[PDB]
């Protein structure tokens, strides 16, 4: 009934509020919009930067630190699930491992315009133009912002996001699932929660559930198109033993 | 209103039988051996290929046929209300990227787990029959009839499958589209078209207008997949020729 599926909705909202340190909501005060309580560090330069073991190497490995940390934030978000954790755990490890990407890229969008991204939790924003700046690197964010730029027009907030984040989670078609019924049954319920709640934040966005679906196919050939670049950064160098242990962490 | 709704549906239905000369309806009765009305000849090997009667040969049957097959959906493309009072440029870049992912959609009518119906339903070529054909081009046909199986668990008929074809072309989150909001307006129309048809056709089925929008991921990896393979093949086959407006559809 509807209300069970507004109380889906509420709890996922609620968790993603505690699992992930900026919201939509605050990045957006931040961004383009409002407060400026404290503006955040702009880097727009090379000097920028410093004034903020080599650049371009620097940013691209500092977005996949970040992005490590992240990987925790959305396990522990996807534990919060109602059924998430009941299911095989070797089907758990498989969702997440499938999933974290297209997550990641999804709530970069809630970070992004399409002047540049907010970093060290808005603490830092990072121009567009200095990101793609850069030599086999300034390659990485461009095509997240091309996306970022067509899902933000959807202008979904995060009770909207919560729920997506969740349906990606529990996709269904992630190779070598064992059990792909209950994940199926969890994500319908997923989906009549999206939809209800669509319906009921944005009475007058036609089709918005439709058209947030639709988006799925962009995410998944930004992930598909990012793979491919850091197999040709994989060639760029990978023999240096001085931080062996690190590179193991990644 | 949801009337205005179901007349849309019939009118593309309607359009889609005009356009299409080989239906699912007509695929599946063929496919299923219990109506021997008229049953297909089955290639599977290299003598019943040569009994019905190489791996080029197959593979310019295919491009061929996909060519026809660019006609029929570009004749199905017109019917769609609003589709031909497009800007000229958005009505190219609408066919160019939606015309391969309507043609494995499709493709999937004339398939099950074994093989694929050809010859306008004369013929069944094998599943294992294409997988052996010789190093690259044995790859080609795999990925579409693993789409095949699952699109093919949704169990749409051709009255659902005309819409779902006419919200494909009109994506509008295409490439190169100068006027975007039209597109949108048209498709968003198609959509709620698609919902309806969906929850009235098949009222037991939880969802379906999700897990077939989902299926729009799919598609677009089978293109995606087959334009790589094509550059293989493309230098490995120096002598075979790829056609023209296939060729200006790929970039
Ligand atoms: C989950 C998400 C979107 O993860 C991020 C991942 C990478 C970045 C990022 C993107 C681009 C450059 C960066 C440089 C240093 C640190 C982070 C980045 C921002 C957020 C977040 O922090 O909300
Ligand atoms: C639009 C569609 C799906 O177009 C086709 C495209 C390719 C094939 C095909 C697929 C695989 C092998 C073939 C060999 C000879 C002729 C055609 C094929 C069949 C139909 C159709 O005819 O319904």
């Amino acid at each position: 009934e509807s209300a069970d599926l507004r109380a889906l909705a509420k709890h996922l909202y609620d968790s993603y509020i505690k699992s992930f340190p900026l919201t939509k909501a605050k990045a957006r005060a931040i961004l383009t919009g409002k407060t400026t309580d404290k503006s955040p560090f702009v880097i727009y330069d090379m000097n920028s930067l410093m004034m903020g073991k080599e650049v371009a190497i620097r940013i691209f490995q500092g977005c996949q630190f970040r992005s490590v940390e992240a990987v925790q934030e959305i396990t522990e978000y996807a534990k919060s699930i109602p059924g998430f954790v009941n299911l095989d755990l070797n089907d758990q490890v498989t969702l997440l491992k499938y999933g974290v990407h297209e997550i990641i890229y999804t709530m970069l969008a809630s970070l992004m315009n399409k002047d540049g991204v907010l970093i060290s939790e808005g603490q830092g924003f990072m121009t567009r133009e200095f990101l793609k700046s850069l030599k086999p690197f300034g390659d990485f964010m461009e095509p997240k912002f091309e996306f970022a730029v067509k899902f933000n027009a959807l202008e979904l907030d995060d009770s909207d996001l919560a729920i997506f984040i969740a349906v990606i989670i529990l996709s269904g078609d992630r190779p070598g699932l064992l059990n792909v019924k209950p994940i199926e049954d969890i994500q319908d319920n997923l989906l009549q929660a999206l939809e209800l709640q669509l319906k009921l934040n944005h009475p007058e966005s036609s089709q918005l559930f439709a058209k947030l679906l639709q988006k799925m196919t962009d995410l998944r050939q930004i992930v598909t198109e990012h793979v491919q670049l850091l197999q040709v950064i994989k060639k760029t160098e990978t023999d240096m033993s001085l931080h062996p242990l690190l590179q193991e962490i990644y």
